[PDB]
């Protein structure tokens, strides 16, 4: 499968390392979208290059999305076309991952009214203002949509995520 | 007048310091609330001494809140006494001054429902999610509730907010 | 008003950040100076932008001055035309606000003979050697000069230089 | 399975997270044993909690064993203890994983002479002269040593890792 | 000989620690006075332990004083006890090395008026006024006072200082 | 004489800066070869001037050669041309000084079998393992090769060194 990632500058960096590792485990391709090309660099320093920008990206040539945190998604989120993307990947019914910050821009997308799931616990207002279930869980899997808190989560976010990707 | 600051570690340093000096000049006694006695550093390593914890609040006490911005507003939101502080303070009338992240211990606290105001453009979303009518302006007066986006506007909020205290 | 400031690098962040919004506030014009026009960036990382070089200040064009602290101040006294600059404002009677390390452009401009004051205590032996008569105050008034001495004199210090602005 | 970690401080932060969650997915423990007790922090800011120190270790309570890379492995091999315990594990045919500057301690242990495997090219030499038939390669395999180069071989390196424990 | 260094947190750490093992080189002992037992760190993170506190300094009991520079000396020249240290060692003829800001010690202790020495430039307008004879050079050598500018000048510094202790 | 130091970004700061300033005071020319022009900067900040690039390098046009530690030898020690000039220079017989992680050059350069020296001690192994006889000491000089541990070791480490160049 073809994975997109949604982040920029001060990213959470495990949030994206280790899905993009994991993923590549199983052998599907993963790209990252950012605002401009070259390199972005981690709230940690660590730096990934970026592989194409928010306006290149045709959603219908990506099977699915993962949404790392950090302080990234606050930015991205007031990008119309990186909100576009995710309004039409996730209504699409393709696999969407969140961790941490990173609902924040499916709440921006408009289509988390009455789905179930989990974030970062500093937004879990913002979440159920937006319309969710929240779920204080290391995991939550509803239909296409697995969520996940905090680093500490990462082995049962991955974990959930690549069996819809099977 | 006591003006009470609510915030904790990883503040915004000048929305914290601008306010605590230019509510001084006036007279004013200014308090620091936080989680434990003792100091907090901001974002960019300016620190600053607690007055109180937020057990020890009494918000009948107090005359005026100022909520400044930062990273500590999402977690001074999931503290239920602080969020309370502010709900008491908020819908007595009392007046209340917000910036950038500010806003989000109003959002847990309920109390925005139909109001107008501004934020940190990264939270409009959930600002609006909340009741907010939102506005993409330096300072917005509502009553009791004088809002600011970002630092650049520090000069227009306290403008607003001093005239408030007189 | 059309208020000056002279800095450069390494500027204390909130002795030239409350100045700049304390007198934005009353409706006054502010100008930052520098050596190269664009950003300067302070010792705990805040930017701002360069409005002009030393070279293209007229002195006759500005109504007052203002001197933060931080590590600038020993570059800038080094600048044969920062520091005419300020002889020829402070010894016009210009007033002249000045903080922590700030005055030592003042004493490279030769202009504090006899005069009242205070600074940064570190260097209040190089004060007196200069002639000034050093008093340990928050803040000192002696005709058209401001003085005070660390950010925690922030209130004060603005809190009379703006009556001598009316 | 129980998985022990060898580490210190200023361990290369994502070459010990990684493999931490990647096992944990599978339903193994997870043990990291250092110096002392209590957290040790990456080169890059990221803290872990310590489970043992090296003195309380019986090799044969633990199936298999990790050795991150960084500076800690240079520290990490001038503790007997620590050594013995690599020695052992890697003597008695557990499955062994290291990364980057991680062989160091395999190096000490006197285990590799007429072993297949990679390192960080940086000590390649290092690697050459204990007697390491050395490759250039993403990850390695030979018996039940699992060696890769750098951060990038992260999805390569638990791939093959994680077989040698089902 | 006994080597007495004055200094504290904040010193430029190559102008403390040049000396220091320059003069081990030539067999004298060499001894750091500060605040408080323990340990200080320089502006780029050397840290030294601390021979002895101000307070517990005899001045007969050592040879020579090498005043190193960094922000140190800011805060050491406000200490009357570390002044009067050297107060007595300059006046009683003993080699004293400066460098940087290392003779806004001296200035304090109002031993330079007549002397001959530089400093670093950012402070020459103060050595003047405190009576010295300024000069713009790597290395001076006025009788028993050696001084030199900015760490480029750190090879001639110390080749005329130890000259003076043969 | 004219000295050749052989480095890269990340050499550790003093054992740079002290053998460059104490053979400058000897009246020596010393020149700083790396990668490409421009500056490098040392683990601490501190940042020089690089003269000359390995590839333009003549081994027979410089007469000693010194090898400060940090990281940067792991990355020097991957450099053909860079190996090679160690190479030629200490089999020449011309003084060589290493400390720390220094001697990693020279371990890939082929040269220390039968050797004796020392080094940072968190290499003992790999200098052993490269026919080194290792010894625990703060200066050996064996030779034309004159090695050192760690920065404690700086006084004794250029006071064998200087002697060789007389």
């Amino acid at each position: 499968m073809k994975v997109l990632f949604l982040t920029a500058n001060e990213f959470e960096d495990v949030e994206l390392i280790y899905p993009y590792h994991r993923l590549k485990e199983e052998g599907h391709a993963v790209y990252i979208a950012s605002f401009e090309r070259g390199t972005i660099t981690g709230k940690h320093g660590y730096s990934v290059k970026v592989d194409l920008t928010f306006d290149k990206v045709n959603p219908a040539e990506f099977d699915a999305l993962v949404l790392p945190g950090g302080r990234a998604p606050e930015r991205v989120r007031l990008n119309a076309k990186a909100v576009s993307i995710a309004r039409k990947m996730f209504s699409e019914g393709k696999p969407v991952a969140s961790i941490c910050h990173g609902p924040q821009i499916l709440i921006s997308a408009g289509v988390l009214r009455g789905r179930k799931g989990t974030s970062y616990p500093g937004i879990k207002d913002d979440m159920i203002n937006a319309g969710v279930e929240w779920v204080d869980a290391e995991v939550v899997v509803d239909g296409n949509w697995v969520s996940s808190r905090v680093p500490a989560d990462l082995y049962a976010w991955m974990r959930e995520f690549v069996k819809l990707l099977k």
